[PDB]
């Protein structure tokens, strides 16, 4: 079946705990695998110590430059960039993950997991997957965030992998 992934979150050193996503291969095979691969670690590089940059309460949670840690960075698994997998999956609630971006086709490896419904974004984010597990640990973090973005704590996922 699809891919079952896991972030171990600290906020200041204090972990919150664990976050379980399911990555809707079946929909959005590339961008599946992409986060996937990025998650392991198994290409050399990934998510294992990069930070959740932008955190805006009420919206969403913003990670995964795990190049320049400064929310201008981030690379795939293919290339540095690639492009808009599909439309499918909507932007339908709390819990849902989706790709960061620069405009059209620049997926990288910048990810984010909503806290409301962002209708707005369908269209233009690349959807796939959602959280399984682990809500309570995203609205954490979130709280941890601003209407700017610029987090009150540093937010570390210490730890990821695949589950299944
Ligand atoms: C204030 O944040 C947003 C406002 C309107 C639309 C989108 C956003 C944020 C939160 C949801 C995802 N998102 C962005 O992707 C904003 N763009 C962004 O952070 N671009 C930096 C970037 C650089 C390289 C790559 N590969 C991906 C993203």
């Amino acid at each position: 079946g699809n891919p079952l992934v896991y972030l171990d979150v600290d906020a200041n050193g204090k972990p919150l705990g664990r976050v379980v996503l399911e990555l809707k291969a079946d929909v959005v095979p590339k961008t599946a695998e992409n986060f996937r691969a990025l998650c392991t670690g198994e290409k050399g590089f990934g998510y294992k110590g990069s930070t959740f940059h932008r955190v805006i309460p009420s919206f969403m949670c913003q990670a995964g430059d795990f190049t320049n840690h400064n929310g201008t960075g981030g690379k795939s698994i293919y290339g540095s960039r690639f492009p808009d997998e599909n439309f499918t999956l909507k932007h339908v609630g709390p819990g849902v993950l989706s790709m960061a971006n620069a405009g059209p086709n620049t997926n990288g490896s910048q990810f984010f997991i909503c806290t409301i419904k962002t209708d707005w974004l369908d269209g233009k984010h690349v959807v796939f997957g959602h959280v399984i597990e682990g809500m309570d640990v995203v609205k954490k973090i979130e709280s941890f965030g601003s209407k700017s973005g610029r987090t009150s704590k540093k937010i570390v996922i210490t730890d990821c992998g695949q589950l299944s």
